[PDB]
């Protein structure tokens, strides 16, 4: 079974913020219009039976007086007077300015990623579903008491302490697959062997947000328990569909082999795309030159382990939807094994328009450094499983290089 998280109040919360828009319905829309919804269990977003629940949940990653500090953030914003000086001051404290300010619904639109994800987790625990998706939640910079970068709560966070806790034990892989590194998730479990996280991304002097890369400099990768167990790999820009692919493609191979995880969260934030306006990056969502984004979720699929599929970044949003409606296809083609034929025109319905003034499924884009990551990368997998008294092959890991 695939899963996918939806429901009518959590479309509206998803489309409230000033930033990121309408963008949550024209995904879900378009991947209505090609018919896949019936494919898909609907995974409904957690509820609590209280306030002190919520905060419990919540607060299993972050501080209480930030999750105060968010909600009085929504009240004040629901008035018309302005914030008072010392109110300026105790937001300015959390980061809750600039990037991450305050609109009126700013709380009940991040605790909404948040329930999707819980819901999700607890959806792939039970075993109602191998894979689930939530297009409305990835959002990995926020930290314990910090907003950045238009992330409020960290819902992945969230999602992976659930199934590290379900549980000769439990281990999670990360995979996140955002233009931009994933420092928020790489810090919650910098000292936890059990959880490793791995994102490529790039990096380079003043983008944001600075880390996932030398620090002559040296690669930091977690820390006490946690050492060699925090993964990066930084990219410059321009780089194409089959070199993004051909990077990682070994060193995703290599993580599953040597983990063997019991669980695999994939953040797939889209401002890689060659036509987010970031321009960056130059992958596509093409399926004969394939798709980097396509190539990496049909190989973790091809792990068989339970997998959940987070959105992210994304800032054209018909791409995004572009994108993320192909990987929707193609998560229930491995995992069902039924084939998905996507029309290459888009389909009529609310948003049609926003899709001109081509109309078709594929974007409008016309198509030595990395070898010495490896070696480090796979020096650091080999410490790794010392250190964790793990068995694995050599050899064929390194072929796999
Ligand atoms: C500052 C910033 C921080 C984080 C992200 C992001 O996508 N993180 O994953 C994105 C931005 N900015 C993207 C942007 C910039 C200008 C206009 C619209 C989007
Ligand atoms: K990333
Ligand atoms: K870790
Ligand atoms: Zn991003």
């Amino acid at each position: 079974s695939v899963g996918i998280v939806y429901g009518d109040q959590y479309r509206q919360l998803c489309c409230s913020s000033p930033k990121f828009g309408d963008r949550y319905a024209l995904v879900m829309d378009l991947i209505n219009a090609y018919k896949l919804i019936p494919e898909l269990s609907r995974v409904p977003p957690l509820q609590w039976d209280s306030p002190s629940r919520m905060y419990e949940a919540v607060t299993a990653f972050h501080s209480t007086e930030y999750v105060d500090a968010l909600k009085k953030l929504q009240m004040l914003h629901c008035e018309e007077k302005e914030l008072t000086a010392d109110d300026e001051l105790l937001m300015d404290s959390f980061s809750l300015n600039y990037d991450c300010p305050g609109f009126p619904s700013v709380f009940d639109y991040s605790l909404a990623a948040v329930q999707g994800s819980l819901a999700a987790a607890s959806a792939l625990i039970c075993r109602h579903c191998e894979v689930v998706i939530n297009w409305g939640g990835g959002w990995h910079h926020a930290k314990r008491s910090e907003a950045s970068g238009f992330c409020y709560l960290n819902d992945i966070v969230l999602a992976i302490h659930r199934l590290v806790s379900s549980t000769r034990q439990t281990r999670v892989l990360y995979v996140d697959l955002d233009l931009h590194h994933g420092d928020g998730v790489e810090e919650a479990f910098w000292y936890s062997p059990r959880v490793v996280t791995f994102s490529v991304h790039h990096a380079s002097p003043g983008f944001f947000p600075g880390t996932g890369t030398w620090n002559l400099p040296i690669f930091l990768n977690g820390a006490g328990r946690g050492r060699f167990s925090a993964f990066n790999l930084p990219l410059e820009e321009g780089i194409n569909d089959l070199d993004w692919s051909n990077a990682i493609g070994p060193i995703l191979d290599s993580l599953n082999i040597v983990i063997q995880p019991s669980y695999v969260v994939v953040q797939c934030g889209a401002d890689c795309l060659a036509t987010d306006p970031h321009r960056i990056f130059r992958l596509t969502n093409f399926y004969p030159s394939l798709s980097g984004y396509l190539y990496a979720i049909k190989k973790i699929l091809s792990w068989k382990v339970p997998t959940l599929i987070l959105g992210g970044g994304g800032y054209n949003f018909p791409d995004t939807a572009r994108l993320w409606t192909r990987v929707t296809a193609l998560t229930i083609e491995e995992v069902k094994g039924k084939k998905m034929t996507i029309s290459p025109e888009i389909p009529e319905h609310s948003y049609f328009s926003r899709y001109g003034p081509d109309f078709e499924l594929d974007i409008d884009y016309f198509p030595d450094s990395i070898q010495k990551h490896h070696r480090r990368i796979l020096e650091q997998l080999r410490n790794y499983a010392d250190l964790n008294k793990l068995i694995y092959d050599y050899d064929q890991v390194y072929q796999l290089y």
